[PDB]
């Protein structure tokens, strides 16, 4: 299970969960509600992955955590156009991120 050194980032998952811009990064993206996705993401990344992974243990370190966050944003910019509203949603969500992680580093 989760180490209590990493408390403090399944404080920030929670907290990015919580926030009005997540909900595209809730789940897995969904081949029910968009087509050609893993044709283009080759490593898929959500927040609901990362709070399984974090609670089982399944991250050792800090900086592992912060890459799979930082891989939901890159593959948002990636698959959408900057002015939609996921794209939008993800540079949200980049800020928010980056945010709370500099209080920390
Ligand atoms: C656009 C796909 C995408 C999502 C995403 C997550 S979730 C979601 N969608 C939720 C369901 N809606 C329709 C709907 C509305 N309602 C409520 C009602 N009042 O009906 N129910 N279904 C359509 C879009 N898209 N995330 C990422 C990172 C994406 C991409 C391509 O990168």
């Amino acid at each position: 299970s989760m180490h209590s050194d990493l408390t403090f980032c399944e404080i920030i998952l929670m907290e990015m969960e919580s926030h009005d811009a997540a909900w595209p990064f809730l789940e897995p993206v969904n081949p029910r509600l968009v087509s050609g996705y893993r044709r283009i993401i080759k490593n898929p990344m959500d927040f609901s992955t990362m709070r399984h992974r974090l609670s089982r243990g399944g991250y050792t370190s800090s900086e592992e955590f912060a890459a799979d966050a930082l891989l939901v944003f890159d593959n948002c910019q990636t698959f959408n156009e900057d002015d939609s509203e996921v794209g939008k949603a993800g540079h949200i969500m980049r800020r928010f991120f980056e945010s709370r992680w500099e209080e920390f580093y």
